[PDB]
């Protein structure tokens, strides 16, 4: 189990004011941190962040956070259910800023809401120095669809703030998970969402990002295949080929006809081709959404190489390409399920 801390500094809050959090289980025989980010959407206005508060308050408060949680997946501290890191220390982030974590703005007498999803990583960390995370040899920053797109917009500020802190031996990378999106066509009539919130919560974005797109075009940098080149911390993709958050945003919801299966078709041959210039990546050919904490993680394979396979790869190469040992998987089949491991 990982067991609750609030941060000690009270003035890094969840939405309502409440402070924020982590969970931990220590592995004092490891040098090695994982940090993971939680998802669940967001909200971008008064109004739907109030509907937000009455009915899914647990990503918008601590006030009713039991007071422990059980790691499964990536998380897990069991070698068969975690063949990657089971003697990793863990680290778990509840996500209670409804910011895609991206924002600094606090709770004022103009703000009924606080959104500091940026800040709660960067007190996360540095609370967690004091506490074993000045001895690590590599901090992965991972997350789950909100927690992914978290991801690539934080690990090169986790990796700044740890060079300024005066820990340049601590080597940052990131695993983002489902958090891989398209800014294309819907099949019938979303990135306007993503640009009013970033004012509404004073959103941040890499550095490198932003001067490339520059004042308020900072909405680009929230799509994968737009901020990813500009990162310089060693980044693993994961993404669905057919993922069910994608293409609720777009309007599908699964008799095919023909006008939808060359929709379907040509969604898995454009995110395919995104990732084409990703070293690290794992993208199977299936409709599903997230996919690394949950508990059967292991059973899906590209081309016969499981996720923590690729993992482990990817470890092995950053200490070219290993015989026998891949990590860059993408299916080529066209259709969801053509990957006979899909999940059912
Ligand atoms: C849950 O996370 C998101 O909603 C998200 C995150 C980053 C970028 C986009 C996002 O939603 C989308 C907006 C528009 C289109 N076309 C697709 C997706
Ligand atoms: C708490 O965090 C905020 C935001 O990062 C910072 O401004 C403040 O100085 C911190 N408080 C203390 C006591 O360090």
């Amino acid at each position: 189990d990982l067991r609750l801390h609030l941060l000690l500094n009270t003035s890094v809050t969840c939405n309502d004011g409440s402070p924020a959090g982590y969970y931990l289980k220590e592995s004092r025989g490891s040098r090695r941190w994982l940090l993971f980010l939680e998802g669940g959407w967001y909200c971008f206005n008064r109004e739907n962040c109030d509907s937000r508060y009455d009915t899914m308050r647990r990503l918008m408060s601590s006030r009713d956070w039991p007071r422990t949680r059980t790691g499964t997946g990536i998380l897990s501290s069991q070698p068969e259910e975690n063949p990657y890191w089971w003697n990793a220390n863990m680290v778990f982030i509840p996500y209670c800023s409804s910011d895609v974590w991206s924002g600094a703005s606090s709770k004022s007498e103009k703000n009924e809401y606080a959104f500091m999803g940026a800040l709660i990583i960067q007190e996360v960390v540095r609370e967690l120095l004091g506490r074993g995370l000045s001895g690590a040899k590599v901090l992965l920053l991972a997350g789950s669809s909100a927690g992914g797109t978290g991801v690539l917009l934080n690990v090169d500020r986790v990796a700044e703030q740890l060079e300024k802190l005066g820990y340049p031996a601590i080597q940052v990378r990131g695993l983002a998970d489902s958090g891989w999106f398209l800014d294309n066509k819907q099949y019938r009539h979303p990135t306007e969402a993503i640009r009013r919130g970033i004012r509404y919560w004073n959103g941040v974005v890499p550095e490198r990002c932003r001067r490339q797109f520059q004042e308020g075009e900072e909405w680009n940098c929230f799509f994968g295949y737009k901020v990813y080149p500009t990162l310089r911390s060693p980044v693993f993709v994961v993404q669905w080929l057919f993922d069910e958050a994608q293409l609720t945003v777009d309007n599908v919801h699964l008799p095919v006809q023909e006008g939808l299966r060359l929709y379907i078709q040509n969604l898995g041959r454009e995110l395919r081709h995104t990732l084409k210039d990703v070293p690290a990546s794992f993208a199977p050919a299936c409709l599903s959404h997230e996919i690394i904490i949950r508990s059967h993680w292991t059973d899906v394979q590209v081309k016969g190489t499981s996720l923590p396979r690729a993992l482990h790869c990817w470890d092995r190469s950053l200490h070219t390409p290993l015989k026998g040992c891949p990590v860059h998987l993408v299916d080529s089949c066209p259709w969801p399920h053509c990957n006979p491991s899909c999940p059912t």
